[PDB]
């Protein structure tokens, strides 16, 4: 069991964010310290800062009926050690549900179930996690101020409820803050225009009456757009929905066994060793495994609904739920006296008008939010560097004549270009957590 | 094209009922008269009497999302002649939907779609079908009244809208009236106790508010009980449902290829030729193909919903939707001042109380309604016979010294004991229709 | 790690057989003694006697391509404790194969793979397992010979290689010897007539040339008969095969979720508590889950091969591989001067002749071989008892005035009538092993 | 029924090739002339020239177990008219196999079965098909030699058995000759290097002994390469096989419903109307539907075999069957005194040596063989044209002042760039055949 470190003490590690990636590190550290699992093994002074009030995993996209797109074996522990108490199967055993899960004959739990698994995991680390704390900046520190050597970092976080800044000092920092909502530059700001990440949380507040005949539009062609589009038909039974996509069709995610091997934990070494050109070419060739793609079973379900509409009415323009392929939004009118916005559409090749009460935007995420937190440490990078360069062990490159060997900053979840498509996913977290514990607490736990 | 016969004329054939079975005969006759399909081929004087106001197929069980449990190839024509204009594939071509159906990659259309196919078929016979006519009795006739030989039949039908009796005379009669709702003898009569056959038609009238937290019970363990039970959770989102069954579990329908061969049109010969003991033993050994069984995909779907309830709440007694296996109803209290009935339950081996607003009873059908229509012709059977004995060609056995060779009565859909499990189904209708046309219009069309 | 007990010492436990059932006990004991898994925990003196020269699992039926009919989660440890080092997933991790297994997206490993898993398990108990030892009898013993109280058992085993009898004394005995080959009484003894259990081991010796056009017959309609029949077509490409069954068709195994719940470890309590009549009726109602049934995917594969034969030749009598349903063997001629036997066939209802080089008999197993080993202890049963009566904890009932409380005999794998259909299977072994350790070593390990 | 035209007579139509594409035209013409199907309808003088001795469909790739990659509904007639006697379902009915096919529950017949269907179709046109005739050139003709107007074409064909040239004159020509084997330019000519199209025909002649331990290599990553690679393991049980591909993995064919709509017969209009840039971009975006892709079920099967090899031996270099991704052939040594060639390999990014008895090359086809047959008619194209420009109705553009309106040349199966990915496939053949009959025999059959 991990014990709390007083705020005023110098930490060994401070992690920013407590989502899956950070939780995987916490679990890996527990396991590395467990004399039952690690026969070799003073507790390291560790703390996790999370802006949410309690543990949650993409709560705004927890659509009813939504399933995991990954095998349960690729949970937070199994691929590193199946004997771990933090496995999904052990979770089910602790819940009295293992025999019942077995009878489902599925590798893909509901997202709701997998979130509770991770919640059950996270709760066992409550003593070392500070919730309601949003990190605003990371600042370099010098134990000897008159020297020119940085040997610690001050991490400042704002309390979400109360608003005051708190400071914690640490030798090492991990940033695992996921991504920020990516919005098209052409779209204007409006409370009726909502990103996919806030679908379950903000949309019901805007459209209070669930029986009212609303017009709701969805922009995108990926898993989130398909999930939202399909869900709206259940959540708002009398609403007219529209899916808008640049591509000609919803295209299936590629989970075929040979292609799927790029997500193997050991393939991170092979991917990282490749040159920039070889890494850029590889990500593009395997784009159908993660980006702008939908699980085949969802596509088929949607297509079936589209076919039943055809049975009832051969006239496509009369359909309650429609898909408009090869379209882009030219302009949005949202200053009119009516409840609805006017969306203007044209061909996406190098058209109609829609009037809608709400526009759901499922255009993915940006993984650049760490830049804002690390502006004050940019000068510690090697001369001329304008991007953070993560090593194989995820430790960012810094000038060794400016930064002590005991001090470092690690990045997690934003290292796709260097580590592969599995970097932002749950695929390698169990193994990566294990690697991270070794990279950070290596020398400290070698003597045991 | 088949033309109408004036009511006052002597018919060659009169069919009672215009459901799938009778429709299959009509289609087979059209095809036998089509010089394009039948190279050998005065039109026979034919009329169909149907009690419904227009063509419908189990409308009270047309659950949204419900699928066919039979391959579309086993439609009303294909197995007899794929070149027929009455095939499901030709229907889709006429509707502009064939390419769209192909992309679904399914042999199992929605029940809604298949009903429209049969509707599209039936509408082409509107000139020879009298809707809104319920047959009340079949009476024997003698062209020479002083003789002791029956050579025609008078069929009397009551108009459902207006109530008056009409009489039509014919040499030959087909009875294809399906089955009547089978209700348990222990259950009392109550408007809150409804048979599965009236689920979509009468239940919404009883429970007007779709958002109200009702308690609704379902009795049975077959396809209809599972379909109703699963549907209620969608149709009444806030209702507490209960499935009550005598058996320990929902058991899957057997559609495995070798076992499924009993439904082959040619296997009717082999089944019919078997003795009474061999026929009784065969039906029991293949009971899992049709009776008290559910499509595996529906069972799995229901089980998944049951599992998600377990994820949210480990306490089974708190669940919104529950299944109570190995239970029987001992008594029903329905005279109380409250809106709900009290259902008392005990073990089905040789318990609780439920309070419900509605009880859905899915206990199948009886195939004995033809007996009431043929009471006045019973004396034409061979001496000592107290059951109607259908030949291989479905023509009931009558005393040849009392009934002329040109006169006869045929039975359809109630001949399971003699013809097999496929008799009540859509399995052999295309071929059976063809056989029926030959049996009835054989000598009349042999000269062509 | 479990250490060896000298032959001459009084044992706490002696297990007869080292198949899955006994291996599950060994694993459960290791786990109960592991202070990492069991926080409470002198080693108990234990020994396993196995007649085979090394660990094997139905080697004569290890057909190439054959799969497990059970989810890998129902391995030898997971359902009791997923943290165990003896889980299938931990096995794959130790073999460097876990990521590769995950990509298969299957719960059903090849029988070859699962056997190696169990081999990998068994090898860790080599110090407490005596291979090449066939138990011939269990004899009661009295530490005080002049008393009338039995407090130990002598177990005598014959060395298979050398032939001499060895004696080991123990307070408690487990008999987990599986089943003996069940052969029809009408069939005569012949080297060309081989039981399914010796298919992979004895048949290749009889039919040495794999390219020779043999006639090979298979008797049965279950999983083993289907597996052998399908395999012969690959193993002997030029041979004429024949499947002979009493039933009209191959019928599928029922693995539907609600019915499958009878295999739950907790349902053993509910099944055991039921009366003899309720237990007899329950086994018969769920017969399609284990007995005379074939995995649907195998049936479909076989049917497809049968269909391709029809494409090439419409004449069924000319087919290389044929299925003869509703047939029984009346007599077998095997004294003729030719290489082939003559099998005479008739209808199985209350016919042809086959000439074959080999007859494979897949008619299941008997679970009564323990009777022969326990004849000398029969007099210790309560007066009038002529069958062994196993308690819930599998300990057979004995007269408490004749047998001390520290002495007992346990049965495993033959308790279907009292414990359910899962008794002979791998379904509950993990949990049953755990229960067995508690029943046997309860008082001995309570002080820890 | 279509009757033969004497060789010396002027034909209305002459078709080059009698594969699926030409067969579809023949069937469409039969149907357009059938007064049963076409209510409006002297027979047109038509002849088909085919170089094979009898009807065959990719005989060199008729791998045992190989399935169709297209739904049977997309046969040679159904999508145009389901009432046609040339439908796959009618074929099965004529063969007595329709009920048996239904029980398979598959849209994908074996390639062997579908070939026999097309054979059964083709045989009904034997009177208008000249087999054993290879067309060597098409020459323009002038009924008035002194004029400057071409109004007919002479088609010259060489008899394959006897070698002499025959000439047939026609107003209109269709070229439906499929594609020629595409071979990499770096590979030298050798009898041990065989294209996929000659796998079933020439490889068994080269490797006579099926039990001999050969080394066999397969170059490619598409359906044919996967099929050959998987088949070799069955056909040569003791051989060491190697799959060589430039890509990192076998990638699955995309048959998802929305993407699959590009293969719709009506989408040919939409595709054709698009500009050259829009057509080039569309083919590339949907490349995963036809090119360098494998049916998912085959990939999974291959992967499973690869996994079983891992179970038996963790050492990948020791495996009997191996896949070498991201490799290209640099040089081939084939002049050595040994039976085997030496294949040198390097990385395909911008290595080992293999010694093999045979190299199977599955690198697709070229669709440019029509160019050689039309060299003498090139001058009839509009000035400056160096490529044949097919109209929507497939009629190539010619100078209207040089070619009469009654004379024309049509292309089939090579029009991908203008008509879409379905052009070379079986997808639109039924409809295209119908369109072709109208384009060619339009004015001739309008008066009926
Ligand atoms: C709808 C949806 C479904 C998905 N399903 C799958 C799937 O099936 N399989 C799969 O492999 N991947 C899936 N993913 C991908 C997903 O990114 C990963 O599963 C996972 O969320 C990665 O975890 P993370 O910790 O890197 O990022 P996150 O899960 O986003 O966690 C980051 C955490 O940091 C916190 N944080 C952010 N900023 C600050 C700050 N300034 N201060 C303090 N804390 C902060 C956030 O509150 C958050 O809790 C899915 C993504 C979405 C959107
Ligand atoms: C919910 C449900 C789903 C089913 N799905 C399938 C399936 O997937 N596949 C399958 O093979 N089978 C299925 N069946 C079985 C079904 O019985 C047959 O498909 C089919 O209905 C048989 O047709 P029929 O004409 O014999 O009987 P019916 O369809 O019942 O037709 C009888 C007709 O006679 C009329 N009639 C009755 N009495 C009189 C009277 N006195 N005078 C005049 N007219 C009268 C009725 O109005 C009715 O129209 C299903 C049954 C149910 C209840
Ligand atoms: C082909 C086949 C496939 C199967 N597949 C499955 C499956 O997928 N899933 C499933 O749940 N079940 C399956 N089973 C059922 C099977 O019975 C169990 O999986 C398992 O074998 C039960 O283990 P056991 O120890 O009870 O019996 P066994 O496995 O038979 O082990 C008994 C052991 O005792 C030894 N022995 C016997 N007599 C003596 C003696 N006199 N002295 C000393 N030693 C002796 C034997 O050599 C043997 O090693 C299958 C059975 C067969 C035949
Ligand atoms: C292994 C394989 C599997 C396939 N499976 C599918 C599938 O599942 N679905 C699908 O849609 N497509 C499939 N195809 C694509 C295939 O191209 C089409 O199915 C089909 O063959 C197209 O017919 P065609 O007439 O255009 O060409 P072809 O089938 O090649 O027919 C051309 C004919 O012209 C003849 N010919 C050639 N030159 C001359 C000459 N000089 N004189 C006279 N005659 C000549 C040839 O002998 C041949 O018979 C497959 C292709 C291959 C190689
Ligand atoms: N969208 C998440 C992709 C998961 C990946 N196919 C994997 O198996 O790891
Ligand atoms: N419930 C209808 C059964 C249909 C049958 N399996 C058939 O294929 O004909
Ligand atoms: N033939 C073995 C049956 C296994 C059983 N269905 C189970 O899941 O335990
Ligand atoms: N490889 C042939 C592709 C067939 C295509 N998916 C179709 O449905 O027409």
């Amino acid at each position: 069991r991990l014990r709390s470190t007083p705020q005023d003490e110098l930490h060994d590690l401070l992690c920013v964010g407590f989502g899956p990636a950070s939780l995987a590190i916490a679990i890996a550290l527990h396991d590395a310290l467990d004399p039952r699992l690690n026969k070799s093994a003073a507790q390291p002074k560790i703390c996790f800062l999370e802006r949410q009030k309690q543990f949650a995993w993409h709560s705004g996209m927890l659509v009813p009926g939504s399933k995991m797109q990954i095998s349960f074996i690729k949970d937070l522990a199994t691929l590193r050690d199946p004997r771990s108490s933090f496995t999904f199967l052990n979770y089910l055993h602790q819940k009295g549900r293992l025999i019942h899960f077995t009878n489902l004959s599925t590798f893909l739990p509901a997202r709701l179930e997998f979130e509770d698994y991770m919640r059950w995991c996270a709760q066992q680390f409550s003593d070392v996690v500070a919730y309601g704390e949003e990190v605003v900046e990371v600042i370099p520190g010098k134990s000897d101020p008159s020297s020119s050597v940085v040997d610690f970092f001050t991490v400042r976080s704002r309390n979400v409820e109360t608003g005051e800044i708190s400071a914690r000092r640490t030798r090492k920092v991990v940033i695992a803050i996921g991504g920020t909502a990516k919005m098209p530059s052409g779209l204007p700001q409006d409370p009726r225009i909502i990103h996919s990440s806030k679908y379950c949380t903000t949309l019901p507040a805007l459209l209070k009456d669930k029986s009212k005949p609303y017009n709701i539009a969805v922009l995108g062609s990926g898993q989130s757009a398909a999930e939202i589009f399909h869900d709206l038909q259940k959540r708002y039974p009398n609403s007219r929905t529209t899916l808008i996509m640049r591509d000609s069709a919803m295209r299936p995610s590629d989970d075929s066994p040979f292609v799927n091997e790029i997500f193997n934990p050991e393939r991170v070494d092979k991917f990282y060793s490749q040159s920039a050109a070889e890494r850029q070419r590889s990500l593009l060739a395997d784009k159908a495994t993660n980006y702008s793609v939908v699980r085949l079973e969802l596509i088929e379900e949607i297509y079936n609904d589209m076919y039943l509409q055809r049975v009832k009415n051969p006239d496509e323009t009369q359909w309650q739920h429609r898909i408009l392929p090869e379209r882009k939004i030219t302009r949005v009118e949202h200053h009119g006296p009516q409840s609805r916005m006017r969306i203007h559409l044209k061909s996406s090749k190098p058209k109609e008008t829609l009037e809608v009460d709400a526009l759901m935007v499922a255009t993915g995420y940006n993984r650049n939010a760490h830049e804002r937190l690390l502006s004050k440490v940019q000068h510690l990078r090697p001369t001329g560097q304008d991007q953070w360069k993560p090593h194989r062990d995820y430790r960012v490159e810094m000038d060794p004549s400016k930064v002590s060997s005991e001090a470092g900053i690690w990045l997690q979840g934003c290292n796709e270009r260097t580590h592969g498509l599995s970097d932002s996913l749950l695929s390698v977290l169990a193994v990566r957590g294990g690697e991270m514990v070794q990279s950070i607490f290596g020398e400290q736990l070698e003597r045991a």
